[PDB]
């Protein structure tokens, strides 16, 4: 049952949107700065995965995704207008991609993920 947009509250790993699946994007909105926004998604085999959120808004915001035990395994590069990333998922599990805004008032985004999920 793939998301296509945030169900807040989504303000903990516990809590999370998701899963996000390829080729269905996701929309949201940070809110404001208090606003933190966790999806998920799974990894079934290994694989390269990729991440592209569109800012929809101006603002700083950027992402961390982590696996199951809390592990980093991708930050976000900012090139303006997207905050993209990709890793290499060694192993099946289910990711959470941390969203916020550092320094803005008011963010609308739509995530996209290709790759081996
Ligand atoms: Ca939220």
């Amino acid at each position: 049952y793939p998301i296509g947009t945030e169900k807040e509250p989504n303000n903990s790993k516990e809590t999370a949107s998701g899963p996000i699946v390829p080729g269905i994007p996701v929309s949201g909105t940070i809110e404001n700065t208090s606003d933190q926004d966790y999806f998920y998604f799974d990894v079934i085999t290994p694989g390269e995965v990729k991440i592209d959120i569109n800012k929809l808004g101006y603002g700083g915001a950027t992402w961390v995704v982590y696996d199951e035990n809390n592990n980093a395994v991708s930050y976000a590069t900012d090139d303006g207008q997207n905050l993209s990333g990709k890793f290499k998922a060694d192993k099946p599990g289910r990711y959470y991609i941390h969203l916020y805004m550092f320094n803005g008032s008011y963010m609308p985004y739509r995530i996209n993920i290709e790759g081996s999920v």
